[PDB]
């Protein structure tokens, strides 16, 4: 059975909070640490039933990661079932097609040992709640960088920095969540270590935990802005509802969150905003061939390369569930500051923003490794299609800095292919593990 009570909040439920704190630390005297972390910690990290009680969600919702070398920093030295997780995310940075000489520098090695999530609705919470941390673990806790991170404002929440509503989709824990209209349905083992059907034996105290892999991934959003209005397909609407379609097909939904499947040439802002009705699909249509139609959805969309449904068989009606164990839940939010009137004006970033990327999943090899590698930055992925070349992930498909071929886009020929630069930057990040709130003032305090 799902234990809820004994997982972090942030794994199945998500923070929500106007805004968060990644705080990425090391640890200095581990037996004064671990007293703290027994003390201090353990006692407010909010759980999964605390926060899905609308009664019970904390001023400040905490929940803390540790890397491999953290782990070990604690004396742990089992072998939680993950090889990605052990080596860290630095020494997985070329199967993503990028290199760790363009990271943080912080994020390009393993001296980070975990990090701790703090999300409240103002800034001020969180950094009276840091400042309670450092007092009461004093030097035995460092902070080596962080992330602040925020719900965009107005009309944009909810949504990530290039516009488009994020959040709406994510698999359905079997026995624990009501499955929405479209929604895969996985074992809770998928995301959660030890628990259902997870095929991996792991280390008894880690039993109701998940890894997370953080990525720092820059967005260049006058230049997705100006990319799209200079490649937007010929049509009767205005220059910037053209230039939006091109942007719905990239992603696979318009900024309403409307999935194109469902709408393919018009927004339906209200489709969008309906999560009984926003992820009803599964790409396949009656009377068309679906290794060929591009004509609702291209192949190469983000979301079609990422959870890809009828594209790896299963029922071709809702709920499509196929490749159930790549599924990996998401927690990420934007960074930085909104884009400036002077770099919109000159179609040209200057600051730093983009989303801080959060996704869990039990086996990285299976979750975002798995959807990085072998399906984004695959431009032959999907199989069967024709033309075969797909292409790649026209948001985040990398082919080391160079231009993306990316194919199916233009709805007037599924032949065309266009050369898009990368509009997301990584600057790396790191594998953590979440353990179980039991482990945190058990086994890691020991
Ligand atoms: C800055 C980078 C990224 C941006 C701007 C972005 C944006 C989006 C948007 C707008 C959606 C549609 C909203 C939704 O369906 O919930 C989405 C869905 C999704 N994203 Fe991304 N994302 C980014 C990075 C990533 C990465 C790195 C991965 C994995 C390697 C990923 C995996 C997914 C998955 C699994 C979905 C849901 C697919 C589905 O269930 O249909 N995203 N993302």
């Amino acid at each position: 059975s799902l234990n809820t009570i004994d997982i972090q909040g942030d794994i199945l439920v998500g923070m929500h909070k106007q805004k968060q704190l990644f705080y990425f630390f090391a640890i200095n005297d581990p037996a004064t640490f671990k007293t703290h972390l027994a003390s201090d910690i353990a006692p407010v990290v909010a759980s999964v039933t605390q926060l899905s009680n609308v009664a019970t969600q904390p001023l400040v919702a905490l929940n803390i990661a540790f890397s491999n070398t953290g782990l070990l920093a604690l004396g742990v030295t089992d072998n939680l079932g993950d090889s990605l997780f052990a080596n860290g995310q630095a020494k997985d940075a070329t199967s993503f097609k990028e290199s760790t000489s363009s990271w943080v520098p912080q994020f390009a090695g393993t001296g980070i040992h975990g990090v701790i999530i703090l999300a409240s609705d103002t800034t001020d919470l969180i950094d009276q709640q840091v400042a309670s941390i450092e007092s009461t673990f004093g030097s035995s806790i460092s902070k080596l960088s962080s992330l602040s991170a925020s719900i965009r404002p107005g009309n944009e929440a909810g949504h990530e920095m290039f516009g488009f509503l994020d959040g709406i989709a994510q698999p359905a824990i079997n026995g624990f969540n009501t499955p929405l209209p479209g929604q895969n349905i996985v074992d809770a083992g998928v995301i959660i270590t030890g628990a259902t059907n997870d095929p991996i034996t792991r280390p008894s105290w880690a039993v109701g935990g998940s890894f997370l892999a953080f990525r720092q991934l820059e967005q260049l959003v006058p230049e997705f802005n100006k990319y799209l209005l200079d490649n937007a397909p010929a049509g009767s609407g205005s220059l910037q509802a053209r230039a939006d379609l091109l942007g719905a097909r990239m992603v696979g939904r318009w900024k309403s969150g409307a999935p194109i499947d469902l709408t393919p040439t018009a927004d339906d802002p209200a489709l969008g905003a309906d999560a009984q009705r926003n992820n009803n699909f599964t790409y396949s249509h009656a009377g068309f061939d679906l290794g060929s139609d591009q004509s609702h959805c291209p192949f190469s969309a983000h979301i079609r390369k990422t959870r890809p449904r009828a594209d790896l068989g299963g029922s071709l009606t809702p709920p499509n569930l196929s490749a159930g164990a790549n599924s990996i839940m998401r927690s990420g939010i934007p960074y930085g500051p909104e884009v400036t009137s002077a770099e919109s004006a000159s179609n040209t970033t200057t600051q730093e923003r983009g989303l801080a990327f959060v996704a869990y999943q039990a086996q990285l090899s299976q979750g975002f490794h798995f959807l990085q590698q072998t399906w984004a930055d695959n431009a032959n992925f999907p199989p069967g299609k024709t033309p075969a070349t797909v292409g790649l992930d026209p948001i985040i498909g990398q082919n080391n800095g160079q231009p993306r071929v990316v194919n199916g886009l233009l709805p007037s020929n599924s032949s065309a292919s266009l050369s898009i630069p990368q509009f997301v930057v990584s600057h790396g990040g790191e594998y953590f593990f979440s353990p179980p709130i039991s482990a945190i003032g058990g086994r890691l305090s020991a």
